[PDB]
């Protein structure tokens, strides 16, 4: 049960460079986010817009006054929507007793990308 009428925007803009497959699971992690709120009653728009309330998104919150006017974190701080990244989305979640893993039928770790660290935990 979450507040009365959230809307949440998924921001779709990346400000990090990545391989196809790691932004096909970017998307899978949006993906579970978006049935984790759906399921706290959230409104999901494909739009964003003044009546938006959260923003979530994969860009540097701690940069978004460099951004352009324009651009729809900018006006998103400018109009006190919350806006949060993926991680602090799911902790929400998760706070909310909502179970991100019972929602699909993949594995959740699945949707983990360690193979970088993995290797680095290996060298050392």
């Amino acid at each position: 049960h979450m507040k009365r009428d959230s809307r949440i925007y998924f921001d779709i803009t990346d400000d990090v460079e990545m391989n196809t497959y790691n932004k096909s699971k970017m998307d899978k992690r949006r993906d579970l986010l978006k049935r984790g709120f759906l399921t706290l009653g959230a409104q999901i728009t494909q739009f964003f817009d003044t009546t938006v309330t959260i923003v979530i998104t994969r860009r540097s919150v701690e940069n978004i006054y460099l951004l352009k006017d324009t651009d729809i974190l900018s006006r998103a701080k400018k109009n006190y929507m919350k806006v949060w990244s993926y991680e602090k989305a799911a902790r929400f979640l998760k706070n909310l007793d909502v179970d991100l893993d019972h929602l699909s039928k993949t594995k959740s770790a699945s949707l983990a990308a360690p193979t970088l660290s993995n290797l680095l935990h290996n060298e050392k």
